[PDB]
C-alpha cells in the first residue's frame, strides 16, 4: 500500500538530513550554482593548497572518510528493520557497503571542474588533483562517475532511499541470513520507484537508469581498493604514527 | 501505450528464436528429466571425455563457440529497432562491450549447479571436471557457474531474456560512444518493454525488474575477472592461439 511507502521515503529523508551535515541541496548552491554570503577557498595549485601535498592530501581524505563511515553507520541504524538483523550481518553490510556509499555521496559534492572539501568551505580543482604523483589517479575516475551520476539530477529525497538500497544488498560475502535483508531491500526498492515517479514524473525509466549506475559504482570501488594496495607498495615504515594508522 | 510495448516484446522474442539455436526452453528440456530422445552424453572425467577429444583442447573449443556466439548476437542486434540506423562506429562499440555480458547471460540457460550443456545440447560437461583442469584453466568456468546458479533462481524464460539482452546491448554508458542520446532513447523503450513483460509474465514476483537490472553488476564483474584470467593464460601459454575477433573485442 502506497502509504507506508511514502511514510518510509519521508522517514529516510529526515534521517538522511540529520545524519549527513552537507546535503546535496547545500552543495549545489555552493558549487557553480552561486550565492551571496560566503564563497569557498579555492585550491587550484601548490601555493593555494599550501598545507602539505600528495601524501598529506591522501591522509586528509582518510580522516574525512573515517568520519563518513560513522555518519553512514548512524543512518543505517535508522533504516526500518536493519537493527533487527543478525549483528554479524549488520557489520558485514556496513563493511562492504560503505565505499559504494562514500563515492555516491561524494558525487553530490563534485562538478566536472572540482570537489567541495572541508564541509564545503573549500574547493579543490579537478586539475590540481590530476597533477599529483601516484596519487593523481585516485580522484579522476570518481570525477568521471560523478559527471554521469549527477546527470540524473537526483535530489536528497531520492538519494536517501538509494543509499538505503545499497546498504541492504544481500549479495555481500559472508552473510548468515540473506532473507530478511532482501525482504527489506525489496521494500526500499518499491519506495524508491514511487519516489522517482512522483519526484521526476517526466524522467522516463529513471528508476532503471539509477540501478544501472551500480554497475559503474562497484567497478569504481574495485579499482579503488586495488589502487590502495599499490600505495601500500611504497610508503610503509617508521610508524612514530602509532595508533593513528591503527585508526585507519 | 502498452500495446506498442507488447508488440516490441513480441518482435524481439521472434528474432531471438530466429537468431539463437539453443533456447532456454530446449536447454531446460535436455537437463531435467523430460524428454529421453534428447538425453545428453555426460563428460565427468578423462575416459568419458575421450568419448570425444583436454584443457587446451577444451579451451579452443570454447573459443570457437564464442566466435559463433558473436555472429548470433550480431544478427540479433540488427533486429533491434533503430540499432542499424545508429552511427556505424557506435554499433561496433555497443557490440564490443555488449557481447560477453550477453554470452554469460545466455550461458546460464545451459547450466545447472552440476554442469553445462555443450555441442548444442548433445553433451553435458561436469562442473567438477571443469574445475579439475590444470592450473589456470580450472578457474575459467567456475565463476560463471556461481553467477548462473544465482541468475537461474530468477526463473526467467526466453521471452524475458530476449528483451533483457537487447537492454544490455543498447547501454550508452559504453566507453567511446559518439552519440549517446539516440542510444539512450532506444534503451528507454526497451526498458519499458522489459518492465511490462516481467509484470505480465511474473505477476507474483516482487521487484523482479529491479532484481534483474542489478544482475548487470554481476555480469560486469564476471567479464572483468575473465579478462584478468586471459592475461594470465596468454603469458603462460605462448603457443596457444586466441581468435583475432576475440582479440579485437578485448583491450
Ligand atoms: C548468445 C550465445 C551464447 C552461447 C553460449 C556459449 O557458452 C560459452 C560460455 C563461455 C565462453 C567463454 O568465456 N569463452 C572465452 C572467451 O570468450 N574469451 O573472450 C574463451 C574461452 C574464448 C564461451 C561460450
Amino acid at each position: 500500500e502506497s502509504a507506508d511507502l511514502r511514510a518510509l521515503a519521508k522517514h529516510l529523508y529526515d534521517s538522511y538530513i540529520k545524519s549527513f551535515p552537507l546535503t546535496k541541496a547545500k552543495a549545489r548552491a555552493i558549487l557553480t550554482g552561486k550565492t551571496t554570503d560566503k564563497s569557498p577557498f579555492v585550491i587550484y595549485d601548490m601555493n593555494s593548497l599550501m598545507m602539505e601535498v600528495a601524501i598529506r592530501i591522501f591522509q586528509g581524505c582518510q580522516f574525512r572518510s573515517v568520519e563518513a563511515v560513522q555518519e553512514i553507520t548512524e543512518y543505517a541504524k535508522s533504516i526500518p528493520g536493519f537493527v533487527n538483523l543478525d549483528l554479524n550481518d549488520q557489520v558485514t553490510l556496513l563493511k562492504y557497503g560503505v565505499h559504494e556509499i562514500i563515492y555516491t555521496m561524494l558525487a553530490s559534492l563534485m562538478n566536472k571542474d572540482g570537489v567541495l572539501i572541508s564541509e564545503g568551505q573549500g574547493f579543490m580543482t579537478r586539475e590540481f588533483l590530476k597533477s599529483l604523483k601516484p596519487f593523481g589517479d585516485f580522484m579522476e575516475p570518481k570525477f568521471e562517475f560523478a559527471v554521469k551520476f549527477n546527470a540524473l539530477e537526483l535530489d536528497d529525497s531520492d538519494l536517501a532511499i538509494f543509499i538505503a538500497v545499497i546498504i541492504l544488498s544481500g549479495d555481500r560475502p559472508g552473510l548468515l541470513n540473506v532473507k530478511p535483508i532482501e525482504d527489506i531491500q525489496d521494500n526500499l526498492l518499491q519506495a524508491l520507484e514511487l519516489q522517482l515517479k512522483l519526484n521526476h514524473p517526466e524522467s522516463s525509466q529513471l528508476f532503471a537508469k539509477l540501478l544501472q549506475k551500480m554497475t559503474d559504482l562497484r567497478q569504481i570501488v574495485t579499482e579503488h581498493v586495488q589502487l590502495l594496495q599499490v600505495i601500500k607498495k611504497t610508503e610503509t615504515d617508521m610508524s612514530l604514527h602509532p595508533l593513528l594508522q591503527e585508526i585507519y
